[PDB]
């Protein structure tokens, strides 16, 4: 549960993103595949990459990173009324591509990561509050489904 400010810092910050969605996209990605090297095993079209060079070179790569982040916009732009386009992620990523809950907190914390990188000293202390009560309740919501299905 996000009040009308913190709402409005959240998609103050997304139109950083938003000006370059697919160099942000492609650093998301980039920062959890090599943070976290299980996650590319996930991926059958990635698990081929095996240097970050070959990750950066990927323009497959940099197009499933605008595939991820024009899905996370549009559940933002919601702001929390997000059921409708939630379900089918939720739904996909348990039952379809098998990802454990675990692996979203891995790329919340990775899209902070990238907004600091990008943005030096521009992303400010309201603004990461924000976006991280932003994603906690995205993952809270994903969670939910999860454990309707008795996935784990
Ligand atoms: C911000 C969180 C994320 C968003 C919004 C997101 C969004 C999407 C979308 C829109 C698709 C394509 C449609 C679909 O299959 O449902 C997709 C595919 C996929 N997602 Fe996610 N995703 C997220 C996080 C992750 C994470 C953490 C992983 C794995 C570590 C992952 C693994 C996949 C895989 C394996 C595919 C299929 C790729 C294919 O072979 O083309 N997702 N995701």
């Amino acid at each position: 549960g996000l009040s009308d400010g913190e709402w409005q810092q959240v998609l103050n910050v997304w139109g950083k993103v938003e000006a370059d969605i697919a160099g942000h996209g492609q650093e998301v990605l980039i920062r959890l595949f090599t943070g976290h090297p299980e996650t590319l095993e996930k991926f059958d079209k990635f698990k081929h990459l095996k240097t970050e060079a070959e990750m950066k070179a990927s323009e497959d790569l940099k197009k499933h990173g605008t595939v991820v982040l024009t899905a996370l916009g549009g559940i933002l732009k919601k702001k929390g009324h997000h059921e409708a386009e939630l379900k089918p992620l939720a739904q996909s990523h348990a039952t379809k591509h098998k990802i454990p809950i675990k692996y979203l907190e891995f790329i919340s914390d990775a899209i902070i990561h990238v907004l600091h990188s990008k943005h030096p000293g521009d992303f400010g202390a309201d603004a990461q509050g924000a976006m991280t009560k932003a994603l906690e309740l995205f993952r809270n919501d994903i969670a939910a489904k999860y454990k309707e299905l008795g996935f784990q």
